């Protein structure tokens, strides 16, 4: 049976985290996304200028054209990028994935022209949201799935340190204690999941649902819980050149907790402080809003502070405080 | 209960059907489309200078946004449209489907900025390929299916001439005999199908799976199949200038037929002209290639031939010869 160790790194303050990924023989730094399903790469079929200064697939040396088949994503921020696809052997942390579809990039749209950190995303989320046309594909995870020890893989994201994403077993010497289980709705393709209640501080709350979502920076929230969260702060304001609220560096922020089947999972205040905001002195929060659309984003933020199980099986999530 | 008929008018060469859609008090003429999921419109988001011969959907005037809310769409041919989202009053045939979503256009491609023809699509695929993120919506069918008298719709597409389509009930007085059913794959969200056999003209052969798909105007079909049949036109050459295979006017082609759950369905050679190739003096052939990507497209040419019930029992389709 199969399993694997992928080491993750973060980029500066933590807003994304790169894995190498091996495909036909070129290694790509991707970033691993469990908020979507498409495994998506920059190649040679974009413009010469859009290449520089990253890691490109050549489709024409080993991969397998799906004539007629094409792919077009769009993600939470509004960008997106959109091509065709060949099927071709991925290698990720030891585990070869044959005959994976792979989303050869033909436009992508600004944000990622301009970040030079990845050579594209690996989608983790369920494979029924693929956007692959005329018939989905499957993810890297679901196509190896049946082939590892257990169907299931883990991920320990970190501040300013390296982290893993484990496939095919967990890793106990990662987290402290046991492992708390709940379980998890996938009928819109995400890890989605339930709490009960959230603590900001000194104020509760009632549950809401979320989802786990490694390609996410921020911990967002509903715009309620978000001003709850600010109110505590002292001079926190919110800075659209920054992007959100932000506050003075050196200001004691508040823990946030959510309990989920009765375990209390808690981000400490100091994860909440996101980094220099970019605008002159101030930091930048770790918690904005989610802009309306009605469930919670779990992101880097919330994950920094977890282990989390990945399990097909259910399916559901394990979470542990890390160690 | 509910029911309705709504009639739909082929444009010039029966190259697409159109059929009045009331959303929120304006009425657009949209082509509807078995073989997607997504109810989108032009809109006046688009620029004014896109909007030019349409009648064009006012969100402001009347919808409810979905804030954070996108969609984006890729079409069999390569076009392509996206944009945001609103829910409102959708009504067909006098039948009205309340918080419908409708994906109002912001950007589209060349062929629909060509096309004056429709102010959008009305998907009736299954739902589960609706593309709007972050969570997607339900087809006008499946939001309204639960009132309808019987929870399915069929489909009366005539050459030159106006046909139906009715909504939650079938009208015996518009097919011959009685209806023949066979089980529908909803997997990658099409009312697809399998025939048993087929005969083109004078040579028959192995069965395959395809789609009954409203929306493309042709009967695409594997490249040996399409050899076949054209081996048998005296004269038959491609044509790129046409789109594919084309012949003189005057030929006598062969019928096409297939075996679906031992009922024949035949498209008599006079619907396979599909007329004039535009290429000066031939006629363009109703049956072509499907570029490889392994199952059959059952357009237009094909649904001309026939009543068909698309019946959310099963799911399955039913078929009995045009009256
Ligand atoms: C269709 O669902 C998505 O796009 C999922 C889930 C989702 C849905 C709605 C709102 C937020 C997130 O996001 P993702 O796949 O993790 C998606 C992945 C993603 C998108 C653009 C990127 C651009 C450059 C580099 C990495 C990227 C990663 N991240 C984001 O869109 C967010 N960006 C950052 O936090 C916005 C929320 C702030
Ligand atoms: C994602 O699936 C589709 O796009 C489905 C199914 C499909 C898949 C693969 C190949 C062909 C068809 O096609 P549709 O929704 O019926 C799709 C609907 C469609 C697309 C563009 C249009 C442009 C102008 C006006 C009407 C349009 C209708 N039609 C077509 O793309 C075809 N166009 C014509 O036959 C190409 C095949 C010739
Ligand atoms: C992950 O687990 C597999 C299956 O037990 C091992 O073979 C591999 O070395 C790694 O420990
Ligand atoms: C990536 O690198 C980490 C340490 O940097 C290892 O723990 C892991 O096995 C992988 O090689
Ligand atoms: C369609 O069927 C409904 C339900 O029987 C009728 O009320 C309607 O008039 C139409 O015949
Ligand atoms: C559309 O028009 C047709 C005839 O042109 C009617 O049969 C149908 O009821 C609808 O009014």
């Amino acid at each position: 049976a199969a399993s694997g160790v992928a080491t993750n790194t973060p980029t500066a303050n933590d807003e994304e985290y790169i894995t190498p990924v091996t495909i036909g023989g070129t290694t790509l730094n991707l970033n691993f996304d469990t908020g979507s399903a498409d495994l998506w790469v920059f190649s040679t079929e974009l413009p010469a200028s859009q290449q520089s200064g990253h890691s490109v697939y050549n489709p024409s040396a080993t991969g397998k054209e799906l004539s007629g088949y094409t792919w077009s994503i769009s993600y939470g921020d509004g960008s997106s990028a959109s091509g065709n696809v060949f099927t071709d052997s991925v290698t990720v942390g030891g585990v070869t994935a044959h005959g994976q579809a792979v989303q050869a990039a033909q436009q992508i749209s600004a944000q990622f022209q301009q970040d030079t950190n990845n050579d594209g995303l690996l989608g983790l989320a369920f494979s029924s949201i693929n956007t692959v046309q005329p018939q989905s594909q499957t993810t890297f995870f679901d196509t190896v799935k049946s082939s590892l020890a257990q169907p299931l893989f883990a991920v320990a994201l970190k501040h300013q340190q390296p982290g893993v994403y484990d496939f095919g077993f967990i890793d106990s010497s990662k987290y402290t204690g046991s492992l708390t289980y709940t379980g998890v709705d996938n009928s819109q393709g995400f890890w989605s999941f339930n709490v009960d209640s959230y603590t900001a501080g000194s104020q509760s709350g009632d549950g809401f649902s979320g989802i786990a979502d490694t390609g996410t920076t921020l911990l967002l929230l509903d715009d309620s819980v978000v001003s709850q969260y600010y109110s505590q702060v002292s001079g926190a304001q919110q800075d659209s050149n920054a992007g959100g609220y932000v506050f003075d560096c050196s200001t004691n922020l508040p823990d946030f907790s959510v309990s989920i089947s009765g375990y209390t999972a808690t981000v400490p205040g100091s994860l909440i402080n996101y980094g220099p905001s970019g605008d002159g002195s101030t930091c930048l929060g770790g918690i904005q809003s989610n802009s309306g659309i009605g469930f919670s984003i779990f992101g880097d933020i919330f994950l920094k502070s977890q282990y989390v199980v990945f399990d097909s099986d259910g399916p559901q999530l394990g979470f542990a405080p890390q160690a």
